């Protein structure tokens, strides 16, 4: 059920070049994530490969950093949905934001008021390790020239990601107590922001974004540049949320947690196939919209925009295929 638009619009990939570059950055990401073994995925081949496919002519420094952010966001997703209480999850999320807002200048030990809810703070704990990884990453981003203009975007979207996660816990609690759900529209508005891809693309902006003379360079219909950048991140996340939601539901249909497929079945009377078919078209529309939006960027952001476009397309169309699975297998073969 690819659509015409998806068949015709999927961005191209020079697999040789992308594989060569993914192999080249892999040892660097491996040595980084080795420091935080309890919480970061130690298999990251496919992640690197995907990040290069997303930004294929970025500088290696950028590909390493962005791959690291993707692993960190995977781990946050992990430790927030999959041992910990809701209070502890909320605490961890607040902590993450504060560490981000500090730019690397703070550590988890600066926030005892948050970490008092944990039964230990030793350096084996997953959430400690996550905190330290984020400190480290934030300090490294601060060294990128683009960070003096664009870091705030990353920090703001990190706050929205926390907020979206918090709302989702509140909705889940309500499901257990009340059996009731947000509407599809309420759900997507929130949960477009609670996935990794958003975070990663915002961090990418703080690595690659160039100065824009907003005053004189912005064109109608955007009177401020922040809104456009926001929109690209929201629309990136909207397509990916829906695709992830289909995957999650398929793997555990009996799950009760707010999920857009489940919501359409429970709240709008759809069969699973009807539900899936509405999500698939929405996905298509949001892939069309991100193409429109990225076409509107100032030329000094068009390279960032293209990463956000690639990320959404691949996350929705490519990464779940056997084709991608196979390319992954080629990377793993090459790593031995």
């Amino acid at each position: 059920t690819a659509t015409v638009n998806e068949l015709s619009g999927i961005p191209a990939v020079d697999r040789a070049h992308v594989l060569q570059t993914a192999l080249s950055i892999y040892p660097e990401v491996e040595n980084w994530v080795a420091q935080f073994p309890v919480i970061l995925p130690q298999r990251m081949g496919g992640m690197c490969l995907g990040m290069v496919a997303t930004a294929p002519y970025a500088q290696p420094s950028v590909l390493v950093e962005a791959s690291i952010m993707a692993l960190i966001a995977f781990a946050i997703d992990d430790i927030t949905e999959d041992t910990l209480t809701v209070e502890q999850i909320e605490a961890m999320l607040t902590l993450c934001v504060k560490l981000v807002q500090s730019g690397g200048n703070s550590t988890y030990r600066d926030y005892p008021e948050l970490i008092q809810v944990f039964p230990t703070i030793n350096e084996s704990q997953p959430w400690v390790q996550l905190a330290n990884a984020l400190t480290k990453f934030c300090s490294e981003v601060q060294k990128f020239p683009a960070a003096a203009i664009y870091y705030s975007i990353f920090a703001k979207h990190f706050e929205l990601y926390r907020e979206a996660h918090c709302t989702e816990l509140h909705w889940t609690q309500a499901v257990k107590e009340m059996g009731s759900y947000p509407t599809y529209e309420q759900y997507l508005l929130n949960s477009r922001k609670s996935i990794a891809a958003p975070l990663v693309e915002s961090s990418l902006l703080a690595m690659v974004g160039e100065p824009v003379d907003s005053e004189f360079s912005l064109k109608p219909p955007y009177a401020n540049l922040e809104t456009l950048i926001d929109e690209v991140l929201l629309i990136c996340g909207s397509s990916i949320r829906l695709a992830n939601d289909i995957r999650s539901f398929e793997r555990e249909p009996q799950a009760y947690q707010p999920n857009s497929l489940l919501i359409l079945m429970l709240t709008q009377g759809c069969s699973q196939k009807e539900a899936e078919a509405i999500l698939l078209k929405e996905i298509d529309t949001y892939l069309q919209k991100i193409e429109t939006l990225i076409s509107l960027l100032p030329s000094s952001l068009s390279t960032w925009g293209d990463s956000a476009r690639r990320m959404s397309w691949f996350a929705c169309t490519w990464y779940q295929t056997r084709d991608f699975h196979n390319f992954n297998k080629q990377m793993l073969a090459a790593l031995r």
